[PDB]
């Protein structure tokens, strides 16, 4: 039925049945503590949508839990938010926590909604450790976030000084055709998507078709900290950070384009920690490199093998394109003098990236710009294995004997690659392709309702003034006194 008050949303909320629709009238809803307890079933799911996307907002001191299963929240625009900042905290549910497994969240609008630290969505535990599984979250857009923690994280275990063996369940979440653009916030301060959290952890997500335009939140636009997830067709536009493979070994990133197209900022990029991963066909054309990680496209961890910050070895790296990246093409030993350290520190081996299949990989440069295509300060002959590669416009930097010839270039056929279970995605088919298509654009991801971009930062790189001011003010009571 149609509701237009809290109170009615509640209330048809706790009797509505499989199949059901529970459509909110034009509105603001503040306030709102919407708690779906109930479930679908597959193929009967409850759907819980503004009667008009575009004209219900969730206000002030809100809050959403999908604790049922087979339930879809969609055209829900939250702003003017008020949470209390001594009652949410980073690593606890989001503004939106999906406790129940077969949700949907689609076509909603999250802009700079409050000053309470949490991410804008989350699948959580329950209390009793159930786990979350085949979760959706498409078409939403993320912008101005102004709080700490990531804008999304799907958890599959609970925060711990950790590692016992065990390791979390796999979720087979798929995130899609959702916009993220938010402001750079100091240190670790969570950015975009987070999946899990130690290495132990099983991911099976899917990451596809995305738009990260400056998501600048902080270092990493996504921490992919869970094995066998994949991360299929987004793009990444002038955004300050780099998507990482932080933890979990066999990760996929196929076909991902990298995109710096101006000199505002240093923009990546992809930071690799772990083995057995599969890296192929992404795009990196970069105009300006991170100079605190080391100004490259694509960086392999050096460090101790499966450990915190896990050595970057026995992995696929095929078909890349790496068309004048401003900075290193493949930077073989980032952050190495911390690292060594750090390994120190523990007691640890310290070593650096080897085992690498560099197959059909193309690194052009015809800009100005400083940089060689490579960098390995502890190059050894015959550790790694390059084949059907082709360089030309700068120097090597180590030495390996590469094709020159460009007009040969060809991307290689790939045969041997496993699929991951529960994941709809030929692998071997689509890394032989080499790259398809090119970046995503707003229309190509926005809720079919929404028309223009929200928020301020993605085309200005600015905050309005009374945003601003909030965010200086979170920041601030988050530092030392």
């Amino acid at each position: 039925q149609v509701v237009a008050s809290n109170e009615t949303l509640y209330q048809v909320v706790k009797e509505v049945k499989p199949g059901g629709l529970v459509q909110i009238a034009d509105g603001t809803y503040k306030d709102v503590q919407l708690i779906v307890s109930n479930s679908g079933k597959s193929g009967l799911p409850i759907t819980i949508k503004a009667l008009n996307p575009g004209k219900v907002f969730f206000t002030g001191d809100a809050k959403v839990e999908l604790r049922g299963e087979h339930l879809i929240l969609e055209g829900i625009w939250f702003k003017d938010g008020n949470r209390a900042i001594q009652a949410w905290k980073s690593h606890g549910p989001g503004l939106v926590a999906i406790y129940g497994s077969y949700n949907r969240i689609t076509a909603c609008v999250f802009d700079c909604f409050d000053e309470a630290n949490s991410a804008y969505i989350t699948t959580s535990l329950t209390e009793d450790g159930k786990v979350p599984q085949h979760c959706r979250i498409d078409h939403c857009s993320f912008t101005d976030k102004i709080t700490f923690d990531q804008v999304i994280n799907l958890n599959n275990t609970a925060r711990a000084i950790k590692d016992g063996s065990v390791g979390g369940p796999g979720m087979y979440h798929r995130v899609d055709h959702c916009f993220f653009s938010n402001p750079q916030k100091p240190g670790n301060a969570g950015g975009g998507i987070r999946i899990g959290y130690y290495r132990n952890d099983i991911g099976r997500c899917l990451v596809d078709s995305n738009l990260f335009m400056r998501q600048d939140s902080e270092a990493e636009i996504i921490t992919s900290k869970s094995q066998e997830n994949v991360y299929y067709g987004n793009t990444y536009l002038n955004c300050q950070g780099t998507m990482n493979f932080r933890h979990g070994d066999h990760q996929v990133a196929i076909n991902n384009f990298y995109i710096g197209n101006d000199q505002r900022f240093g923009y990546g990029g992809m930071f690799v920690w772990g083995s057995r991963h599969v890296i192929a066909c992404n795009y990196f054309e970069l105009s300006e490199t991170i100079k605190s990680r080391g100004n490259a496209a694509l960086y392999l961890n050096p460090g101790a093998m499966a450990s915190e910050h896990a050595l970057a070895f026995d992995m696929l790296i095929a078909n890349n394109a790496f068309i004048n990246v401003n900075g290193y093409a493949i930077h073989f030993n980032p952050l190495d003098e911390r690292r060594k350290e750090y390994c120190a520190a523990n007691r640890l081996k310290f070593e650096t990236p080897h085992q690498l299949m560099l197959k059909g990989n193309l690194f052009f440069k015809d800009k100005p710009y400083v940089y060689p295509f490579f960098k390995d300060d502890y190059f050894i002959a015959g550790k790694n294995s390059w084949t059907g590669n082709v360089a030309l416009g700068v120097e090597k930097g180590i030495p390996v004997n590469i094709s020159a010839n460009r007009s040969a270039y060809k991307p290689v056929k790939i045969k041997d690659i496993q699929p991951i279970e529960g994941i709809a995605l030929d692998l071997n088919a689509l890394i032989s392709k080499g790259i398809t298509g090119k970046p995503l654009s707003w229309d190509e991801v926005r809720p079919y309702w929404l028309k223009e971009m929200p928020g301020t930062y993605a085309l200005t790189a600015r905050l309005s003034a009374d945003r601003a001011a909030k965010f200086k003010a979170v920041i601030k009571r988050n530092k030392e006194h």
